[PDB]
This record gives C-alpha cells, structure tokens and sequence, in this order.
C-alpha cells in the first residue's frame, strides 16, 4: 500500500504563508491528492496548528477522506517517524507499504516527481530527489577556511520527496543511537547509515524549498511564470 | 594594483560541450555582460577590468559595449584560453605583459553571467585576496548534499553543516595563483573546473567570503525568468 506523508512540522509558520492566494502547504497537497493510489496521505504539524490546518482545509473546499492531519514531532526525523507510527497504530504494515515522504514548503514537484518516487520506493525501497549540483561544493570544518573541493561531476543537491519501504524505514532508524540521529541532515541518510542503498530520482531546478523571504519571491516567479 | 578579470567563456552544452553565448541574452533590455560589468565599474579601485572570452565572441562583445555606452577606458576585451583556468591564465599573461604583475597585485576573477554580486562582496573579495592570497565566494548549503559515483545510487551524505554552494568572484593575489597553477600537471589542468581548486590543491590556504542567494548564475531558461524576477524587486 502507498501513504503519502506531508512534512508541516516546521516553524506566522511558512508552510502557512499565502503564496498566490493558497497557502504553501495548499498547494503542495494539491499535488499529493490528484494521485489516487494513496490510501492516506498525512499531513504532521505542531499540536497548536492542527485544529487551524484542518479549518483551512475545509476553508479551500478539501474534503478528500483520505487527509489526515496528525500531530508533528520535535525535529524533522522524529515527525516522519511521527507519520510511520501513526500508520503502525491505524492500519498497521504491510510488508510492501511505501511512504512518500515530502516538505510542506516544497510546493513545486510534478506529477512525475511522485509518480517516479513511488515506483523507485516499490521497487528498490529506497529513493531520494536530487538534481546536479548547481555549484561547485566547497567544504570547511572551521567556517574560515576551505578543507575541500570535491569533484563536481559527483555532486547532488538533495530535494524532496525522499520515499521509503515502511518497514525498512522503522527498523533502519530503531538502530541508531540519538548521536547517530542528531547529525542526520535529511531522512535517507538513515538508510545510507545502516548500509541499504538509496535510488536517485530527478527533480527539477523549481523544485525550491521556502524558507527566506527570497525563496517567496522566486516562488511567485515561478508560479506566474507557469512552470 | 587591483584588476577584475570577468569570465565570458559561455556555458557549455551537456552533450559536445558546445559555448553558449549565455552572457549576451537580454535582461530587461540589456546584456547580462552589460550589467554585470556595470557592477565592476563601480568599483573605482581597479586598474584594469579585462573581459576574456573566445575569438568568436571578441567583436561582438565589443559591438555590445559600444552599444550601451559603456565607454569606461579601463574596460578591455581580450580573446581566452581552452577552458576556465587557461582563461584566466590568459588575463594574468595579458596583465604581465601590460603593466607587469607587482607582488600586491590581486586579481578579481568573476562569472560574466553574475550580474547580482554586490558592492560588498567585491570589496570584501579585494581585501581578502590582499591579506590572505586566495578566496572563494560561498553560502552556506540549503539543501542537504548527496553523492553519487554512478548517477543511480547514494554514495555518501555528509554532514550539511560543512557544506558550501560555491559562487563567484574568486579572487587571488596574482603571483601565488600564478605559482600554484605552475604547479599542476597537464592531466590536473583538465579536471579543474574551479579557479580556488588550483590553490587548495597546492596546499595553500583559501578563505570564505560569504555571498548571496540571489547571487545567481543565469544558465537556464529558468534562471532567467527567476533573474527577471530579482532584478525587477531589488
Ligand atoms: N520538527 C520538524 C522540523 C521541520 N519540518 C519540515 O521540513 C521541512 C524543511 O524545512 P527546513 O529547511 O528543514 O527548516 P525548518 O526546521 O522548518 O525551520 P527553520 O527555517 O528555522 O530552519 C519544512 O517544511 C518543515 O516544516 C517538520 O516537519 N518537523
């Protein structure tokens, strides 16, 4: 069975803010309900948001049964596996289950996007969204200085949705310690960390994150421009 | 002495690699060449701002700085190398030549198709490049960073917290980037798409100097409509 899980957990909040009369995280779910095969798709937030998402919802004429509002966790790891234990709690898991695991302010993936992520989930359990690195990376460990530049032939920027096996998922990150979890970047890096490969799907250059003020101008470029 | 060194090779195609004369493309009626370069004229301090870019291009670019009235006696348009580092090894050849390289001298290398950097970020690229010798334009990375060795699987992620979207200018005092660069072999002179690569490779220190989101490099259609947008807004 397929979930999809919308990532609100975040902090008005921007995954609220209005962009182009809808809020962010309107459109993004937008996105996630014209796919029918989801059995649900879950939408996590802060406790004191969840009333106030639910009443958006019904203010944009949303309805679909298959919504569920839940309440988030206390970072961005811990809300995915928020999503994760409700569905354990609710349905239980199916040995195929996958879930779509996906930023709220991330309103820009495509059809495509989902479509190759539910597949590349179904059939390798593994999958993260990624286009080549824009720039050349450069590290530093004392924020002064340049350690390294890697080749940038090797280089990805991670996006979302990053998709997972359920069961894979749960107990890849029940092995970490809460050091181990306090570095995580991002979710497939607990996959990676427990030694299980993860699929690369492509994503698009307008499949920015809102997270400046910046980012909301790029977006209304990129919503009136079309794309 | 201080000299700008503004990079106007193209971008290439993925397949042939092909030049594309993205600096010439029309941003709100005028060149992406022509706004970046009106940011280094402002720079009062340079000495020399020399545009390097293929035979190909040498006429029209100076077709287009006639055009717009950019008539600045410090503006020079110079052919470039066969890739970015023989490019700018072009404008420290031309500068010795010229004037002769003095051990102060630094040299502001930039994307042609960077017209946002800012007053700040060049200034602060001049007196870094003085004082330390070598520099790179970075921000810190918004998205966590992935590897992949074979463009269907994960290699690695590393921690976000030490990784940084490179930009441009990179900015170096001439004689140790001319000495450094010295220093690599025929078969490193391919792999080096990067300027501040050459210097880190030669185990020499490079600083950050902090740029902007906005700092775009426009190489896309994309880009370019997203470019219209900031330079519309501020
Ligand atoms: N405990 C958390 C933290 C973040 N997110 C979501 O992950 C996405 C990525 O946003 P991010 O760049 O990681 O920043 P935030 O943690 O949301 O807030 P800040 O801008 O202060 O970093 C956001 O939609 C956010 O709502 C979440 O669901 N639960």
């Amino acid at each position: 069975m397929k979930y999809a899980g919308i990532l609100a957990g975040g902090i008005l909040p921007k995954q609220f803010l209005d962009l182009d009369n809808k809020p962010i995280l309107i459109h993004t779910l937008e996105k996630f309900i014209l796919i029918n095969d989801f059995e649900k798709i879950i939408i996590a937030t802060p406790q004191q948001w969840m009333t106030h998402t639910k009443d958006t919802l019904r203010k944009f004429k949303i309805s679909d049964e298959r919504i569920e509002v839940i309440q988030g966790g206390s970072d961005r790891n811990d809300t995915i596996m928020n999503i994760v234990k409700h569905i354990e709690s609710t349905n239980g898991i199916n040995d195929d289950d996958v879930i779509v695991t996906h930023d709220a302010v991330r309103p820009f993936l495509t059809h495509r996007i989902i479509k190759e992520n539910i597949q590349a989930a179904l059939e390798y359990g593994a999958v993260d969204t990624v286009i080549d690195a824009i720039d050349t990376i450069v590290t530093s460990k004392d924020n002064q200085t340049i350690d390294a530049i890697p080749v940038r032939n090797e280089m990805y920027q991670g996006q979302t949705p990053q998709s997972f096996n359920i069961n894979l998922l749960k107990e890849s990150y029940a092995q970490l310690s809460d050091e181990q979890k306090s570095i995580l970047s991002d979710a497939c890096k607990i996959i990676v960390e427990t030694n299980k490969p993860v699929r690369l799907v492509k994503g698009e250059l307008y499949n920015i994150k809102v997270t400046t003020p910046y980012d909301l101008k790029v977006a209304n470029a990129i919503i009136r421009g079309g794309i």
